[PDB]
């Protein structure tokens, strides 16, 4: 070790100045709330007593007469005055308990605390208030509340003397202790650390103190110390380290940082006596070191033991040096532990004066904190949290949680049970009711093919309006006869069953053909835009081993293509064929298509997953044939996979728009006008095109809409009633979900925009789907905890990724919870506590910029769409328009 300086007591210069502790000096700086409350209950008080009691106490502790100087330093009084204490009088008064409940000052005037009496009728309630300046967590119960029990019981009784009082202990360690042997090898311990030291638990927010507790009786207490020990711990280590794995449930992140304060008085003789600040935060580490939870408690348990080997530096030190290194904003510690264990069995118990019926220390810069305290043989376990500091449940859940933790260890022999065990599950019971409840969405879907869906439909109702494309309308019939005869033709040139078919087209009705002719003959569609450019059409095409391509005549030729792949045009190249229907040879768990998404990779989606998403979303909107959809997304983005299986599995009309390249809404509002549609759907932004031209129009064209589904992007929070504007009724839902979730697996009706919400929700998730949100372990979080979400489900995932059965096997996991397979979406959010999830974005948090923007684009790893308004309520780039994608949506990437 390092011995440190003696204590040279001066007897004195008492009233002459001594300048603030560090843990004072700070609070003496944020006020420009923080104060305690006390109030306990007595059948009986009697006053005289009682304040005799009050003025010795003033009388013989220096520190209930210190002040502060208005020049920063601090001073003792002598003559102070007398005691003021305030006697309220409601015996007699009926709303005694209303005039009561209305409940709840400055270093310079001398009271740093407040004093009051109530008498209610039978019974009264003395309440004590005190600033957190004057004296600290342990000389307020070993000191103050000691002798006031000892006091009021006779207020002349023996009181100890008073050696060395506390204004030497200050300029002890301001002057003589800090500086030499112990506080230079100390100052390099946590020199050595400010740069590994992780920042504060990163909790749930929502963009007055309350107060969750529990009392361990003496018979708990004892087991809860025989077990701490049992791992070489003491209780304080055992439940800092509880307390630890509890937060990492909800945290943002897993190691992080812990105000965890030691009340030291050095050992000093006659100090256990002094009533002062002794507060040194120490910040504590948490990494997570360790496969279970003994091991982990255990191992954060020693780094605190070293952080308190290294004790005489004051950690307002290390705090401030820490803002020197970092952020200022980057270095609070609003999460404390504040554990009176372990401190000398004080001479008294404020519990023989009154019975608790209120206390709220009200710390400031301290969201939540975790206090430790002993009371009459049984531990105080009390969580102050700063109501609003944290989104809703998340603290009383963690709590529940906690609560479970320690009762396990208290029902777990060590090394057995909850001590070996890799993790806790930190889901509160409502957080595994509202999910199980939300996510039970198991339905048997029967092993139908989808193209025998459609043709037993054109059987059902040929005369039915199913394609209607560029004026050239197309009937069931029609339709169908025309797929026989692109589906008997392939499968005479050997289309064998899975071989992939591409259909490299533009948008006309010939796609309709030629997906449900591919499916009849035998095989899997592969769609390319044929606007990609000269070389990339034919590169998708080599990768996935596909051959035959089936093509629109027009801009056969403008089509590089090598020889060993047969290209035939399906307006023309197709008509002397078989009307004759093929029999299907595909199994339902085989797939329908491979539509392709840093390089490049295609997505293989079977018959039964897409045969779920339509069989759920005609049941979700009653998708009568009736019903006219306007076929917009491209077929080579997953959007279409609706549009194509939708519609004509059920006897609705699919309404191709003149093929596009720059959104024409101008078009689009005139097809919806004329063709009397019904559906749409497409990403955010063209459905807001859309509805930029038609509000601007004299005529309703847009009013035959009774549904729109926006997905794919960022449905803008204005967009659901701009839409819902033009055509009363017309009911709106947002979807979205990876391209390896089968189209849309995830719905949320958008009937009322929230205000104050950042993004639109998400969703709840469709039939057969599951999600997920995930920490990075692949473990189920509690309601508002930032994860991953993974999509879970045996049928409603792509079958893989085409070729490459690597990112595959990773990005498709086995979930360790239960064994399901599940995709790992690369999108994080956050669970919500109707069930529904919040989309926060993907790897985006270095994210709610519109948030600010809207209350105009995010920023990137700023672009608004007049003045140098930045933090306009709390480099900016305007710009007219911002910059689409190819399907729409908007090009993050593109900007910046
Ligand atoms: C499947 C689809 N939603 C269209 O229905 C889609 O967007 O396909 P994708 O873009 O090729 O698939 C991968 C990614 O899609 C992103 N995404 C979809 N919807 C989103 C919403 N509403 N908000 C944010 N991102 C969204 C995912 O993030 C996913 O990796
Ligand atoms: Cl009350
Ligand atoms: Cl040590
Ligand atoms: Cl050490
Ligand atoms: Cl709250
Ligand atoms: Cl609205
Ligand atoms: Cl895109």
């Amino acid at each position: 070790a390092a011995e440190l300086p003696p204590l040279v007591p001066e007897p004195g210069d008492a009233g002459q100045p001594f300048p603030l502790t560090p843990t004072q000096q700070a609070l003496w700086v944020g006020r420009a709330g923080c104060y305690g409350y006390f109030e306990w209950e007595r059948p009986e008080l009697d006053l005289a007593r009682y304040r005799r009691a009050w003025e010795r106490l003033v009388a013989h502790h220096p520190g209930l007469r210190t002040v502060v100087r208005p020049d920063g330093t601090q001073h003792v009084l002598e003559r102070p005055g007398p005691v003021p204490i305030t006697v309220e009088d409601l015996r007699q008064d009926p709303d005694a308990v209303r005039r009561l409940e209305e409940s709840r000052l400055d270093p310079g005037t001398w009271p740093m605390f407040d004093l009051r009496v109530v008498l209610l009728s039978g019974r009264v309630r003395v309440q004590l208030g005190i600033d957190l300046q004057l004296m600290d967590a342990s000389s307020l119960f070993l000191n103050l509340f000691s002798d006031l029990v000892t006091l009021y019981d006779d207020p002349d009784a023996a009181l100890a003397s008073q050696k060395l009082a506390f204004r030497d202990f200050a300029r002890w360690l301001e002057e003589d202790v800090r500086g030499g042997a112990r506080w230079r090898a100390d100052w390099a311990y946590w020199q050595e650390r400010l740069d590994g030291l992780p920042p504060a638990p990163d909790l749930p927010a929502a963009r007055k103190f309350e107060r969750c507790m529990v009392r361990c009786p003496a018979e708990e207490f004892a087991l809860l110390r025989e077990r701490a020990l049992a791992h070489g711990l003491t209780e304080t280590e055992l439940l800092v380290g509880a307390f630890a794995e509890v937060l990492r449930g909800w945290s943002s992140d897993p190691a992080f940082t812990l105000n965890v304060p030691v009340f030291q008085r050095f050992d000093v003789p006659g100090i256990e006596d002094v009533i002062g600040d002794y507060t040194n935060p120490i910040l504590l580490e948490a990494r997570p070191e360790g496969r279970t939870v003994a091991e982990r408690i255990v191992a954060l348990a020693a780094r605190l033991r070293a952080d308190t080997r290294h004790a005489s530096v004051n950690g307002v030190e290390v705090l401030r040096e820490l803002a020197r290194r970092r952020g200022l904003a980057a270095a609070a510690m609003p999460v404390v532990v504040t554990s009176l264990l372990g401190l000398p069995s004080a001479a008294r118990s404020i519990t023989e004066f009154g019975t608790e019926v209120h206390s709220i220390t009200q710390t400031p810069q301290v969201s939540l904190d975790f206090q430790i305290r002993p009371e009459d043989g049984e531990l105080r376990l009390v969580w102050d949290h700063r109501s609003g500091a944290f989104a809703p449940g998340v603290v009383e859940g963690a709590f529940e949680a906690f609560l479970d933790l320690v009762g396990r260890m208290l029902a777990d022999e060590p090394g057995h049970g909850v001590w070996e065990a890799p993790f806790a599950d930190m889901r509160s019971r409502r957080d595994r009711a509202v999910w199980n409840e939300t996510n039970d969405t198991a339905e048997p879907v029967p092993a139908v093919l989808l193209q025998e869906r459609f043709f037993a439909q054109a059987r059902r109702t040929p005369d039915a309006e199913a394609v209607v494309a560029s004026g050239l309308r197309l009937t069931y019939d029609e339709l169908a006869r025309h797929a026989y005869r692109i589906g008997n033709t392939l499968r005479e040139r050997g289309v064998r069953p899975g071989d992939l078919v591409g259909v490299v087209m533009e948008k006309g009705w010939e796609q309709y053909a030629a997906v449900y002719g591919i499916l009849a003959a035998g095989g899997a569609y592969l769609p390319i835009d044929a606007a990609s450019p000269r070389g990339r059409v034919a590169r998708l095409l080599e990768s996935a081993g596909a051959g035959i391509v089936l093509t629109q005549s027009r801009l056969r030729d403008e089509l590089d293509l090598p020889a060993g792949t047969t290209v035939l045009r399906a307006d023309t190249d197709f008509e002397t064929a078989s009307t004759a229907p093929l029999t299907p040879v595909q199994g339902p768990d085989d797939p329908a298509y491979v539509i392709y998404t840093g390089e490049p990779k295609g997505v293989v989606v079977a018959h039964r997953g897409v045969a779920n998403l339509v069989r759920d979303v005609r049941r979700r909107f009653a998708v009568t044939p009736a019903d006219r959809l306007l076929a917009l997304s491209g077929l080579h983005f997953d959007a279409s996979v609706y549009d194509v299986f939708g519609p004509l599995a059920c006897g609705a009309t699919v309404v191709v728009p003149p093929p596009f390249r720059r959104a024409e809404p101008d078009v689009w509002a005139e097809l919806v006008r004329d063709e009397r549609v019904t559906f749409w759907n497409s990403v955010p932004v063209l459905l807001e095109l859309l509805v930029g031209e038609a509000e601007s129009r004299d005529d309703r064209p847009l009013a035959t809409l009774r549904l729109a589904v926006v997905s794919g992007d960022w449905i803008p929070l204005d967009l659901p009633g701009r839409a819902r504007a033009q055509a009363p009724g017309l009911r709106v839902v947002g979807s979205g979900g990876p391209t390896e979730t089968i189209c849309w697996s995830l719905f949320h009706p958008i009937d009322a925009v929230d205000p104050q919400w950042t993004s639109i929700p998400y969703g709840k998730p469709i039939a057969n789907q599951r999600y997920y949100i995930v920490d990075r372990d692949l473990r189920p979080r509690p309601t508002w905890a930032r994860g991953e979400m993974a999509v879970a489900s045996p049928l409603g995932l792509a079958l893989g990724y085409l070729n490459d059965p690597e990112r595959t096997a990773a990005k498709f996991v086995t979930l360790p919870g239960t064994g399901e397979r599940a995709y790992l979406t690369g999108d994080f959010g956050r669970l919500l506590p109707d069930g529904g999830i919040e989309i926060l974005g993907r790897e985006d948090f270095q994210g709610q910029r519109i948030e600010l923007g809207e209350i105009g684009v995010r920023a990137a790893v700023a672009d608004v769409v007049l003045r140098e308004h930045l933090s306009a309520e709390l480099a900016i780039r305007l710009l007219p328009e911002l910059p689409l994608t190819a399907n729409g949506k908007v090009d993050r990437l593109a900007l910046a």
